[PDB]
DNA sequence: CTATTAGCCTCA
């Protein structure tokens, strides 16, 4: 063997095969994106290819070209530069597809001709083939080695000294030797897995430090054979084939486990059937474990209280990012007094658990009759959760709720889980360049497990290693993006926020205790894909329905377009036309006389009754016949009659047609031994109809994936090409997802003359035909379900409901009602009924029909006639398709055209409903967020972040009141309106948020526009306009379809618009303004100082003459607090745009006029006239005079 | 107080 890299010197890198029209479509947008964006950037190419035209071949050609380019590039640099190789992947969901793709790639490597001459020599082929690895699961991995290989590994490492390992190997080898029956293979697989778990563990244990066994010669080859992932690390190979489940786990090498998700720079991924990966990623997310919310609190509070005294090298600036966590923990623990245990006070009220659910933004649903509160009792020394007094009023509780405690515990846990990523990132930052203690090169992936293990070690929290690994990376990838906070100043969405679920059931072990379980979902598959693209990976997805219009059975492409932007590449019209021309050229139906017939059939009762009476003539009634001989009950009569009649009519219609040989009837249930009576009835009918004509028919029942893997699909192939007749196959929609390629060999002797080829050019390979008659039934339940545990199904259902609400297919009222009904127990029937009223159902049904139709037919030998039978319930759904028919299959368009001819149909646009629902949701979220922020601002001391948030919101609303383009950062402050610049609404901003009406539905409601806020009259002032120009505020409203929500037009805009006006007017007459000293924030406008006078004057401003229900003790409390904290002082109450003809009242602490000398509050009616835009010098003159000795 | 079920890969 002389396989070396240097061999490729004498080989021309200029001859290429003929570029197909399907090839430039992949290379051109990539080049455009490279020249527009940077060299190191991500992308996403949803390629809508079609079955039977070639999708795997093009991807394999692309992979081969990339490998050749890498090999070419590696030779040039040689010595002047050393780095790693590019990584390339091929990921799917099925093992058979993986092995078939690898075999096809290898075969393509062997055989390839340019101008009738082999492209590569034998040594070149060997070198290329020595670069691809395949990584199956561990248990199957152990069953491909040999005795000599594993013996060599054991002897080289000096492991043939313990009797246990050798005994286990001998037992496994013997059991493998004698293993033919199907009930011992499971034990063999389990034993192989458990042996592989310990072996690689020992190999890593020995060599992760001293006494490193050198690898060379044949021992290196043996270790590489046993560990395919070892070849990648050293640099031997840089191409991998694996499944999606393995991709999210990683593969082992001699040092540790390498996770592909954690190092994706300069990598290329190829995923086929990309739309189906949504459910796989959802299952992987939902398979997570739960966690009791009070055991970890105790462990974290007790084991982190005090530590030892040892800094040591390596560690540097790790404790600095942990002190705030302890500060928060102590503050949280010294409020509820969590040291005490938990109990409940109720008179036999623990039969059933109180579930608690939350969305973390604006949705909160509980299944308790009355709200529960938490209290601390100093008598019994225990914390209790109780409903307290049931009497009306009597000092109703307002301190807090259990939901608040749950949310606080959850946010504490999330913050703890999140700080470790930054700590480890800083640790690798100092290690890499700031330490250089050991010469190892490597990246974050190399020194990852050691750091987390050591830290779990330093603070000893080992029982948390599994909890922290799931959500560990360099930065994010599983939690939020951008601002990394759930605030109004950052982009908000469900796809990177998640949900929460908490249950309170009875606690066993100790009867006088309660438990609090929790399940989490930190992200959604769309967010995961977005993070993968952002990290710097080029993703290329191949599928035929990659851009479906559903969020249950597909990715949410509306969210990806608002986060990626220019990195989501799309094709133009010319490229689609070229693809369309290629597909017609390769499959031409407007020639050779190929025709399709489509027929919708209904249900009949005389037909079935006559057939039943002919079946058993000894009986008197059909009801007795069905109740006695068949297994159906009294309830199941109409449904069985309908579907059986439809199937029998379709079968009879097919049998009547002479020139046909194949039939596949897609159904929704499997026809097995459980339905033997119905099978016998169908067989009798088939025999009768075969006798009526002159044909021989053979029927196949119970065709499952198990039947495919036990008997095989080749039985039909032999039966079709040896004996003349007709074949009928019974199967299911889901069954034809694991068994592919339903073809068979042809025979010109047995077949007639109707085998016309459809391709316009000569066709290579063998001769094969496909199905020429199919029966389609209306699909049933399309709500995803999980059968792993009890919590996974509930998590899936809540995720589906939240996604449906977020997309815009559900109003907040309907979503809340559905969540409440599901939380407290629901049946599948009610869930399906609720789901049937949306617009996603029709899209899902249409996608299912298109996928089912497309998979039938992969050859060029089509019969003269093809018959299609469709259920009568699909007419309305298939009659409402209005996309463009450019990439449609030749049979789906026929269905649409036939269904559309049934009269004229009224179609209601989804847009109007989407805009209405989104406006409602935005208004509700704004209301709740503003209320929460205002409540937070009133708890002294006020945080710095809250003040920054408030100021940024006010400044953004002042500067830009109408944005032309869709905002990205300040997202949920605007709503899209049909009219530009103004809109109408109707609601009360004191009650139920989901009771608002918008736009055309109310023509006599309140108005939000520029003419209502009185902007022009204010702007005309000569003392205010220069201020507005200096600060850059808007002097007029632009005309675009993005306006602020009604909540922001009344409680935010008016106040600022008045405040700046009064400040600008008053600042000229020797007045200065300051900021509130953080103690009474939001209770007053500014602080006023002038001429160095005692008792500093506070200012309060309002925009217009607003009367509110504030005559209660709120004003007295405010004035008392100000007087206590600052002594005697003076206060100014100012309005704007009123009447400059009303005198000035002198007020005491209350609003009753008193003596001018003994006065503290000034009520100034107005300063700027609303008629000619004048001002009021007399008012300010009297103001200045009043500040004197009086 | 309505609709009407089959398939899957990985590891503690």
């Amino acid at each position: 063997m002389n396989v070396s890299i240097e061999e490729f010197t004498h080989f021309d890198f200029q001859l290429v095969p003929e570029p197909s029209p399907l090839d430039l479509v992949i290379t051109e947008p990539l080049k455009n994106h490279i020249e527009v964006n940077g060299v190191k950037s991500g992308a996403l190419l949803p390629l809508p290819f079609q079955t039977g035209i070639g999708k795997t071949y093009t991807a394999l050609n692309f992979l081969l070209q990339q490998m050749l380019e890498q090999v070419r590039s590696e030779l040039k640099e040689e010595n002047t530069g050393k780095k790693s190789k590019r990584l390339l992947y091929y990921v799917t969901d099925s093992v058979d597809n993986v092995v078939s793709a690898k075999a096809d790639l290898l075969k393509l490597i062997e055989k390839q001709t340019v101008k009738g001459e082999p492209r590569f020599t034998l040594e070149q082929q060997e070198y290329l083939k020595a670069q691809i690895v395949h990584l199956p699961n561990q248990s199957e991995q152990l069953l491909q080695c040999s005795d000599a290989v594993l013996n060599d590994v054991l002897i080289g490492f000096n492991l043939n000294a313990e009797r246990d390992v050798q005994a286990e190997w001998s037992a496994i080898s013997g059991l493998r030797r004698h293993a033919s029956n199907p009930e011992v293979k499971i034990s063999l697989n389990r034993q192989a897995g458990y042996f592989y778990r310990n072996l690689i563990d020992r190999l890593q244990k020995k060599q992760k430090g001293a006494d490193r066994v050198l690898l060379s010669g044949s021992l290196l080859a043996s270790v590489e054979t046993l560990l395919p992932g070892e070849k990648i690390r050293n640099g031997s190979a840089h191409v991998a084939f694996l499944t999606t489940s393995k991709f999210l786990k990683g593969f082992h090498n001699t040092r540790s486990r390498y996770s592909p998700l954690r190092d994706l720079s300069g990598a290329v991924l190829i995923i086929d059937e990309i739309d189906k990966q949504n459910q796989v990623i959802l299952s992987e997310l939902c398979k997570q474990q739960a966690q009791d919310l009070i055991w970890a609190i105790r462990t974290l509070r007790a084991n982190f209280r005090d530590h030892q005294l040892e800094s040591s090298p390596r560690y540097d600036k790790i404790e600095d990012l942990f002190e705030p966590l302890r500060e928060r923990l102590e503050e949280f623990g010294t409020n509820w007094n969590l040291a005490f245990a938990f109990n409940t006070e109720g008179a036999n009220l623990n039969e059933r658990p109180v579930r608690l659910f939350s969305d973390r933004s604006f949705t909160h649903v509980s299944s308790a009759t009355h709200k529960l509160s938490l209290k601390s009792d100093f008598l019994r020394r225990k914390n209790l959760i109780f409903s307290d007094e049931k009497v009306e009023g009597s000092l109703i509780e307002k301190h807090g709720l259990l939901t608040r405690f749950v949310n606080e515990a959850d946010v504490i846990y999330q913050w703890f889980l999140g700080t470790m990523r930054k700590a480890v990132f800083q640790y690798w930052e100092n290690v890499r360049g700031l330490e250089i203690e050991v010469r190892e090169n490597r990246s974050l992936e190399g020194t990852f497990q050691e750091a987390v293990q050591s830290l779990l070690t330093h603070f000893n929290l080992q029982e948390f290693e599994s909890a922290v690994y799931e959500s560990f990376d360099t930065r994010g990838l599983r939690q939020s993006a951008g601002g990394k906070a759930n605030k109004l100043s950052s982009s908000k969405s469900y796809h990177h926020t998640g949900l929460k679920l908490v249950e309170v059931a009875h606690n066993q072990g100790t009867r006088d205790t309660v438990n609090c379980k929790a399940s989490f979902l930190n992200t959604s598959p769309s967010g995961v894909l977005a993070d993968m693209v952002d990290a710097g990976a080029v993703i290329l997805g191949i599928s035929a329905t990659a851009r479906a219009d559903t969020v249950i059975h597909n990715f949410d492409f509306k969210y990806l377009n608002e986060r990626l932007g220019n990195k989501l590449l799309s094709l133009s019209r010319e490229q689609k036309q070229r693809v369309n021309n290629y597909y017609h050229s390769r499959r031409n139906y407007k020639d050779n006389g190929v025709v399709l017939t489509v027929k919708y059939l209904n249900s009949r009762d005389a037909f079935l009754d006559a057939l039943l009476e002919e079946y058993k003539p000894e009986a008197r009634s059909s009801h007795f016949i069905l109740n006695h001989y068949l297994g159906i009950a009294e309830s199941e009569q109409a449904f069985v009659r309908s579907w059986l009649s439809k199937l029998l009519a379709s079968i009879k219609a097919f049998i009547s047609s002479p020139d046909n040989r194949y039939m596949l009837s897609l159904l929704n249930r499997t026809l097995d031994t459980t339905r033997q009576n119905i099978n016998d009835f169908i067989q009798f009918c088939c025999d009768k109809w075969a006798k009526e004509f002159n044909v021989k028919t053979k029927t196949f029942f119970g065709v499952n994936a198990d039947w495919m893997r036990l008997v095989g699909y080749d039985e039909i192939s032999k039966h079709l090409n040896t004996e003349l007749g007709k074949v009928v196959v019974f199967s299911t929609y889901a069954s034809m997802g694991a068994g592919k390629n339903p073809d068979y060999a042809v025979n010109l002797a047995l077949e007639g003359e109707s085998l016309i080829s459809v391709a316009d050019v000569t066709y290579s390979t063998q001769l094969r035909s496909d199905i020429d008659s199919i029966y389609l039934e209306k699909p049933t339940q399309l709500l995803l379900s999980d059968d792993y545990s009890h919590t996974a199904n509930q998590l899936c259902q809540f995720h589906q409901i939240l996604s449906l609400q977020e997309n815009g297919e559900l109003s907040p009222k309907s979503a809340e009602n559905w969540c409440r009904q599901q939380l407290m127990g629901m049946s599948r029937e009610r869930s399906l009924q609720q789901y049937h009223q949306t617009s996603d159902y029709q899209s899902a049904v249409r996608k299912y029909i298109e996928q089912a139709v497309g998979r039938a037919g992969r050859t060029s030998l089509k019969r003269k006639q093809i018959l299609l039978f469709v259920d009568s319930g699909l007419k309305e759904i298939l009659a409402e398709e209005s996309r463009d028919p450019s990439l449609f299959s030749h049979e789906y368009v026929a269905l649409v055209n036939k269904a559309k001819s049934a009269g004229k149909s009224i179609v209601e646009d989804r847009a109007v409903r989407r805009l209405f629902n989104l406006a409602q949701r935005n208004n509700k979220d704004g209301m709740l967020s503003i209320k929460a922020l205002v409540h937070r601002l009133h708890n002294q001391p006020a945080s710095k972040s809250d003040i920054q948030e408030w100021q940024d919101i006010r400044t953004q609303l002042l500067r830009y009141p109408t944005v032309a383009f869709q905002p990205e950062r300040f997202n949920r402050l605007y709503l899209q309106s049909m009219t530009k610049g103004y809109y109408r609404y109707q609601g009360n901003l004191d009650g139920d948020p989901n009771s608002f009406e918008f736009f055309d539905r109310v023509p006599y409601g309140d108005m939000v526009s520029e003419e209502d806020c009185s902007l022009a009259t204010l702007v005309q002032n000569q003392y205010v306009r220069p201020w507005f120009e200096r600060k850059g505020f808007a002097c007029s409203w632009q005309k675009e379809a993005n306006v602020m929500t009604p909540i922001m037009f009344t409680n935010i805009y008016k106040g600022a618009l008045g405040e700046q006006a009064v400040e600008a007017v008053l600042t000229a007459f020797d007045f200065t303004f300051e900021e509130v000293p953080n103690s009474i924030y939001e209770r007053f406008d500014n602080r006023v100082i002038f001429a160095g006078i005692e008792q500093p004057i506070w200012l309060d401003s309002k925009y217009w003459k607003h009367e509110g229900n504030e005559s209660s003790e709120g004003y007295s409390s405010k004035i008392a607090l100000v007087e206590e904290e600052f002594g005697p002082s003076k206060f100014i109450y100012v309005n704007a745009l009123g009447d400059t003809s009303k005198p000035i009242r002198y007020l005491n602490s209350c609003f009753v006029e008193t003596s001018p000398q003994l006065a503290k509050v000034i009520e100034i009616p107005a300063l700027i006239d609303d008629s000619n835009a004048d001002t009021n010098r007399t008012a300010v003159q009297e103001l200045i005079k009043w500040l004197h000795h009086s």
